[PDB]
Parts: structure tokens; C-alpha cells; sequence
DNA sequence: GTTAGGGT
């Protein structure tokens, strides 16, 4: 055992701490406690009854309204704004099965509709079952909720389904996503919402009494949330007979879901696309005859295949199939050659190029923009080239979707994003390298890694359809059929790669007290070893007690729309009065960093984050500094200029700004804040005290701690608390910096690509870790008294300061318990406040002089 | 010296 720096405090300070604690310990309307205790007493049968009675609004129908809409539908179908809207609707394949779907829904609880993109199942099946209910004189009994995997799709589909009815939004169709909602009318309505929204709505209505029909869309995509939703329906549908579910899927293992619901009726509806010709790597080299020059394993795959096509393809071509680098995106100048080939032959249309990540996209842009070949220079000024990446500006602009200048061709160099999320309408030709990136968690080593991998059959199939929007197209797949033969069916259901604490905590509010039993009933059962690893985290932050039952803190954490660690972080900042910077920290780690990453400028972006980080040496405080800057730029009417100067997305920041209010309002409604404003001065008296912020940041990111040991940009010798050597990711503002006032760091995500990096970090002090962490004991090991945290880091500490810090952790642990059970804002001159001021004082001993 | 893609 080694010994860190001395953390003993001056005598005058410990004397004040003991006095303030003596005050705290001279202390002697909680509806929350009665709610918490009820949830723990009742069994499931009793839980079912109570949620019935409490959500009984749909047990009521409106006959004067029933009739009026039935009268109004028949009448408004004869206008000359409709009947043209109906006739164009009836060209869609789904509408040809309208009356059978009506019947299959009447005769069965769960049906499934499988149909390719273009079939109109999603805009039409919701309308088909509403208009039927309205005419049958049943209108006010019908409330249809249809989920989507994505926010953007939920709106434009609802704006469209509202246009197909000659209505403004919020009459008979609505949408509701997080923090933004155009709600429909209460009854006789179609509401489009993201799966997350519906899952939060279950806390109040866990047996779906507040809807008559449920449509799950894009189930084949296997989002955690649709995967989760179908398990829960197995628990709900025995207690909800009047409830009608309609699952919806592409032609991607549709049978998994039909099996899953026991052999339910299944409609197949055909699509509306142009046919897109599939070319593979052999057929590409036959048309371009490109030459490459500057484990195998590769040969096991290619020679048995080359033999089956010895007489069907050229001889010089098939020898390049032996080169390991012909497939994938290994040779950019090859991919460079195929675009130039499309630009000359093969008629007019855009080129959408699918590359794995930021690095490979950046390479080809410069090749197409700054070519080394004469054939490249010939073309460069006749192509308008768009890189398409989440961290790049192009998605939030209008150009890439629209047509190029006259005489120039559009070439889109994209990651996996343009497969589902982004849709460019003038694409004819798709170049599919077949390579993508994926995040992998190894349960055994506690390492998340980011790897390039092959894509699956479902993906290529998705990218082929991307070419059939305007006219018949072509898809060039830069891998042979022998690769496709060995590719996976679908991607790993992401629930199998994900941490599970947040679901486990949520499941406790649906009176599903056993996560091992429940998660096994999903289509793909999660690793029970990852289920246990979930509970332990939750037990550690004390959202579950040692028996594993929900605790009063844990109910608050389950009622916040954020992972419990940062949920717990936010709650501390209410009790310690630093609300605004902390909820900036939380929204950022949950959602994402508002900074773009434009091509070439990465060096300049470092300088911007360095200036925004204000030498506070923390990525989380850096974003808050950005958010305070963004607010000032609104106050100056310089917002646009501000965002163009610092590579910032105003869309993100306003959404980051919205999450903070959602955080503040919840905390206020929960009785932890006196004001729902995240900016209010009382909620923020300590928002200027940096050593306090680092201590509340650490309370949430603990126990992901790092220790740094070397100085030289600067070279770093740093290891996480488990012994593995790490670095700051080059994107984090702590990369390369020297002269840290402290050698201890907390981080949210660590990840391996070319090294094991901490993607974000805040510099923290040993005293603050000791007070908010665990694994604390006082002792002697050398001939020195020590103080440790996580039983991992041992700090020189005299006895007088230890017995105060331990006594301080006792009182802190007593305060947090009572606040979870009996939430109220901390009064300014009460007993509770003295213990707070005792911690504020001990943490300011670490202030930068 | 570097960042697949969703969402409450």
C-alpha cells in the first residue's frame, strides 16, 4: 500500500465542524412516505385492482359526441378537399386490406402486420381503425396510441396523417415526445409518440387503461424499448381483455414476434419501391477493373467461393478477391474510383456512400475534394460532396436533402446514419462498404470497446431500398457473396449489450419485483450475470437495500427520467444548492455534447473547448460554461454569431436547456426545490463554488475514479481504480494538459478503440471523494495514520480529522435518508442547513488560491 | 492525439 497526499484539516476548521454538527444533531407533511409504504405492502393482485379504479376514464363514453362525429365523417367525406385525399390513400397497398384488418382486430387481441417500406401501414392502419370506430357510432371510446423508435419520425408522420385529413395538428391526430408535444383531442384520436414516452406513462397507468388500441411500430429494429414493451404486454394482456394490440414489423425475422405472441394472425403487405439491382464485389471490379497497390482466415472463405464462379467471372478480377483489402473500406482510393465511375457512365442521380465512422468518411471527402489523381481533379468541381455524420453540421441544414447545383453531382459520404435516421430523396446509387461500428460490453473485464465490424443482412437490405425513392437505382456492395453468406441475420438486440440498472429500478414501479424472472421472459433474455451486476450498482447507491427491496431514495430515482447515478447527482444539487451547473452536467452526459466536429477543424475545436473549460479541468463543467455562454448570446441578440464562432448546435443546447427545466420541475414537484426554476438564486447559492461542484459531480460518477502519476502536450501515466492504465480521450478537455491541482478524476464512460480512454472526466479532490464515497475506514499501516476511500486510495490523515470526517459521513447518511422519506427543501436557517455548511467549509479548504 | 446509431 502506497500513501497519497495529506488530507488533515487545520484545527480551527475541525473545531467549527464539530460545533456545526452539534447543532445538526439537536433536531427532533409527508404523503410520500405513505405512498412508498403502500407500494411495498400490496401484492400484484391488489396492485392490479387499484390501477383499474384509479384509471377508469375510458369507462365513460360521450353519445352526443359519438353521434356528431359519425354524422360529420359521412358529410365531410363528400367534400372536394376529401375524396381526393381518400382516392390517393387507396393507391396504397395497406388500404386494400382495410376491411380484413378491421375483422382480424375484432376477432383477436394481438395481430401483426408485416410490410416493407412504402406499404403505408404506419400512416394508414391508425386511420383505418379510427374511421371504422367513428362510423359504427363508437367514436369517443377510441383512443389509438402508436409508437415510433425516433422523435423526428413521430412528428412528420403525425403532421402527414393530419394532412391526409385536412386538419391542423391537435384535432384528431397528435404527437407527444419528450419535452415537446402537440397533443391530439382526448377521444377519437390518434397519438404518435416515442416508445420512451409510453414507458414513462406506465408509472401512472401500468395496465394501459387509458387507451383502447396499442400499435407498436418498427418492432423488427429491436430497440430496448419495443423489446421491453412486448414483455410487459405478456403481464398486462391477461388483466386487460378489452385492449387491442397491433404489432408492426418489416420483413426482418418477422416470425420471431409471431412466434412470441403464440402464433398470432399475420398480414403481409407489399411495398411501393423501385427495384434496386444488387451488385457485389466481383461485379464491381468487373466494371471498374481497379488495381490495388501502394489473419487468413481470408483464404478459407474466398477460394471455395472463387471456385464456384471460376467460369462466370474474369480471371484477373478474381485474384483481387484474394487480396484482404479489396472488401470493406480498406482502400479509400478504390471507393474513390467507384464514385468517379458513377459520375461518368450510369445516368444522372446522387451517390450515397456508406462508410463506418468519422475517420474513413474524412479520408474520402479529402480525396474527392483534394484529389491526387487526374481522374479525381477532372471531377472534383463537378461534385458537391456532403459528409453525413451525427457530430457534423449537415443534418441540421437544408442542403444535403435538396438537389445539387446544375452540372454538379451530389455524393453523400455517410456512416450508418442514412440507413434509417436520415433520408435523402434524390439518391439513385448506394455504395455499401458493409462496414460499421458497434459498441461491445464484455461482462467479464468491465470494458466497453468500440469496434469496426461487418454489418448484417438486414442492414444491407435496408441500404438497398435507400436507392429506390425517385427511380430504379443501383447498390454496389464492396464485399463478395461469400462474405454475405457468413454475415449475421440481424444486429445483436441492443438489450443484450446494455447496462440494466435503470430498467431494473423502473420495473419496481410496475410491481415487477424480480428482474431475473421478468427479463427472462423477453424475446432475447439478457445475461443473468448482467442482471445481477445491475442490482449491485443499485444496492451500492442505495436505491435498493440489502434485501433488494426498493428504498425511499430509489423511488425518487425511478421517478426521474435519467440513469440513477446522475438522478442521484441532480438530487444532491438541490440539497446542496448548486442546481444549475449540476443539471447541465446531468443533461449533457445523458443526452450529448452540443459541439459539432467539422472536417479538418478538430484542432480548432480543441481550442474552443479549452476556452469554454475555463481551466476548471472538467469536461462536465465545460459544457455548463458553454450553456451559460449560449444564454448570454441570446441576451445580446448574438446567438447565431456565437454558434458559428464556437462550432455549436443551437438545436442541442435548447434541448439540453429543456431537459434542465424538466429536471427542475420534477424536483420542485417532488418537494426538493422551493422553485421549479433551475436558475433561481436560492437553488444556486453554491453554484459558484468550484470545489463543491466537483464534489457533487463525484457523488454521481463515483465509483469511476482515476489516479494520474506522470508529467512531461504532456504524456500521462494514469490508471483507473481497478489497476488498468487509461488516458483521457483526445476529445476530452483534459487530454495532454499539465499542472493539475489534484491527481484524482471521476469519469462517466471509459472505452477502448486505439487505447482505453476515459471519454470525459472531472478533476476531484481526495477529501470530497472520502465524504461522498464508501470504503472508508481510518487506520495506521506504515507508522502513519491513513484515511481511505473504496478501500483503494489511502491518504495521510491524522486522527483528529478522521474522527470528524467519519462522524460527518454518519450525519450525511442520516440526512439523505430523511430527505428521501420526507422531502422538503432545506430551510435557510434550520438544523439541516448547519450540516450542509459544515461540508461546504471542509471542501473549500481545496480552493485554488 | 480521436468521436456507430437511437431515446425518457
Amino acid at each position: 500500500i502506497r500513501l497519497g497526499c495529506n488530507v488533515s484539516a487545520p484545527s480551527g476548521v475541525l473545531e467549527r465542524v464539530k460545533e456545526l454538527m452539534e447543532d445538526y444533531s439537536r433536531a427532533p407533511d409527508a404523503k410520500f412516505q405513505q405512498q412508498f409504504r403502500h407500494l411495498l405492502s400490496v401484492n400484484f393482485e391488489e396492485f392490479v385492482a387499484e390501477t383499474k379504479e384509479r384509471n377508469a376514464d375510458l369507462d365513460w363514453v360521450n353519445p352526443k359526441l359519438d353521434e356528431r362525429l359519425q354524422l360529420e365523417l359521412g358529410q365531410r367525406q363528400l367534400e372536394e378537399n376529401a375524396k381526393k385525399r381518400l382516392e390517393a390513400r387507396k393507391k396504397l397497398p395497406t388500404m386494400k386490406y382495410a376491411d380484413d384488418i378491421i375483422q382480424a382486430v375484432r376477432e383477436n387481441q394481438v395481430i401483426l402486420i408485416v410490410g416493407s417500406t412504402g406499404c403505408g401501414k404506419t400512416t394508414q392502419v391508425p386511420q383505418i381503425l379510427l374511421d371504422d370506430a367513428i362510423s359504427r357510432g363508437c367514436a369517443s371510446s377510441c383512443r389509438i396510441i402508436c409508437t415510433q423508435p425516433r422523435r423526428i419520425s413521430a412528428i412528420a408522420i403525425a403532421e402527414w396523417v393530419s394532412y391526409e385529413r385536412c386538419e391542423s395538428l391537435g384535432n384528431s391526430v397528435g404527437y407527444q415526445i419528450r419535452l415537446e408535444s402537440r397533443k391530439a383531442r382526448e377521444r377519437a384520436s390518434i397519438t404518435y409518440c416515442t416508445t420512451g414516452v409510453l414507458l414513462q406513462q406506465l408509472q401512472s397507468d401500468p395496465l394501459m387503461h387509458n387507451l383502447s388500441v396499442l400499435i407498436l411500430d418498427e418492432i423488427h429494429e429491436r430497440s430496448v424499448e419495443t423489446d421491453l414493451l412486448m414483455g410487459l404486454l405478456k403481464v398486462i394482456l391477461p388483466h386487460r381483455p378489452d385492449l387491442k394490440v397491433i404489432l408492426m414489423s418489416a420483413t426482418v425475422r418477422e416470425q420471431d414476434f409471431c412466434d412470441y405472441f403464440n402464433n398470432c394472425p399475420m398480414f403481409r403487405i407489399e411495398g411501393v419501391m423501385f427495384p434496386v439491382k444488387m451488385l457485389y464485389l466481383e461485379d464491381v471490379l468487373s466494371k471498374t477493373n481497379y488495381e490495388f497497390q501502394k489473419r487468413m482466415k481470408h483464404e478459407a472463405m474466398i477460394e471455395p467461393y472463387l471456385r464456384r464462379i471460376r467460369n462466370s467471372y474474369d480471371s484477373r478480377v478474381l485474384d483481387k478477391l484474394r487480396l484482404p483489402e479489396s472488401e470493406g473500406c480498406e482502400d479509400i482510393d478504390f471507393i474513390a474510383d467507384l464514385v468517379y465511375y458513377i459520375c461518368e457512365n450510369e445516368p444522372e442521380g446522387a451517390i450515397l456512400v456508406f462508410l463506418p465512422g468519422y475517420d474513413k468518411i474524412s479520408q474520402l471527402y479529402n480525396i474527392l475534394d483534394k484529389p491526387k489523381t487526374s481522374k479525381g481533379q477532372r471531377w472534383r468541381d463537378h461534385m458537391a460532396v456532403f459528409p453525413l455524420h451525427s457530430l457534423m453540421q449537415s443534418g441540421e441544414q437544408q442542403a444535403v436533402f435538396r438537389r445539387p447545383p446544375a452540372g454538379q453531382r451530389k455524393v453523400i459520404i455517410s456512416t450508418i446514419i442514412a440507413e434509417t435516421s436520415v433520408t435523402i430523396d434524390d439518391v439513385v446509387y448506394v455504395i455499401n462498404s458493409g462496414r460499421t461500428k458497434a459498441t461491445n460490453y464484455d461482462i467479464e473485464t468491465n470494458i466497453q470497446s468500440l469496434d469496426e465490424v461487418w454489418v448484417t443482412k438486414a442492414n444491407t437490405q435496408q441500404r438497398r431500398g435507400r436507392a429506390g425513392r425517385v427511380r430504379p437505382g443501383i447498390c454496389y456492395n464492396l464485399f463478395s457473396r461469400a462474405r454475405e453468406d457468413r454475415m449475421d441475420d440481424i444486429p445483436t438486440p441492443e438489450i443484450l449489450r446494455s447496462k440494466l440498472e435503470s430498467i431494473i429500478l423502473s420495473l419496481k414501479l410496475l410491481h415487477i419485483d424480480d428482474p431475473y424472472r421478468f427479463l427472462q421472459t423477453l424475446i432475447n433474455a439478457p445475461n443473468p450475470e448482467a442482471i445481477k451486476m445491475g442490482v449491485e450498482l443499485l444496492k451500492r447507491i442505495e436505491a435498493l437495500d440489502q434485501t433488494g427491496t426498493l428504498t425511499p431514495l430509489g423511488m425518487h430515482l425511478a421517478k426521474l427520467p435519467i440513469d440513477p447515478q446522475m438522478g442521484k447527482m441532480i438530487l444532491m444539487s438541490a440539497l446542496f444548492c448548486c442546481l444549475d451547473p449540476i443539471t447541465s452536467a446531468a443533461a449533457a452526459l445523458s443526452f450529448k455534447s452540443p459541439f459539432y466536429s467539422p472536417l479538418g477543424k478538430e484542432s480548432r475545436v480543441d481550442e474552443i473547448k479549452r476556452r469554454m473549460a475555463r481551466n476548471m479541468r472538467s469536461d462536465h463543467l465545460m459544457v455548463h460554461n458553454t450553456i451559460i455562454a449560449y444564454r448570454d448570446s441570446r441576451y445580446s441578440h448574438a446567438e447565431r454569431d456565437f454558434c458559428y464562432k464556437n462550432f455549436l448546435s443551437s438545436m442541442t443546447l435548447q434541448q439540453l436547456e429543456r431537459m434542465k427545466n424538466q429536471f427542475s420541475e420534477l424536483l420542485y414537484n417532488y418537494k426538493f426545490l422551493a422553485s421549479s426554476n433551475c436558475k433561481d438564486a436560492a437553488s444556486n447559492k453554491n453554484s459558484e463554488k468550484i470545489p463543491l461542484l466537483r464534489a457533487i459531480i463525484g457523488a454521481g460518477l463515483y465509483p469511476n475514479m482515476a489516479h494520474l502519476r506522470k508529467s512531461r502536450r504532456a504524456i500521462h501515466t494514469m490508471a483507473t481504480d481497478d489497476g488498468r492504465r487509461v488516458n483521457f480521450h483526445p476529445s476530452s478537455v483534459n487530454s495532454g494538459e499539465s499542472g493539475f491541482d489534484s491527481a484524482y478524476f471521476v469519469y462517466f464512460q471509459r472505452q477502448k478503440s486505439t487505447d482505453l480512454f476515459l471519454l470525459d472526466s472531472t478533476m476531484v479532490f481526495p477529501m470530497a471523494l472520502i465524504i461522498f464515497g464508501d470504503g472508508v475506514e481510518a487506520g495506521v499501516t506504515q507508522n502513519t495514520p491513513y484515511l481511505c476511500v473504496a478501500k483503494t486510495y489511502y491518504f495521510k490523515c491524522n486522527r483528529e480529522t478522521a474522527d470528524v470526517v467519519i462522524q460527518l459521513r454518519s450525519n450525511l447518511e442520516k440526512l439523505l435518508l430523511k430527505k428521501a422519506l420526507y422531502p422538503a427543501p432545506i430551510e435557510e436557517n434550520g438544523y439541516e442547513k448547519q450540516l450542509i455548511k459544515a461540508i461546504e467549509l471542509l471542501l473549500s479548504l481545496d480552493e485554488r488560491l
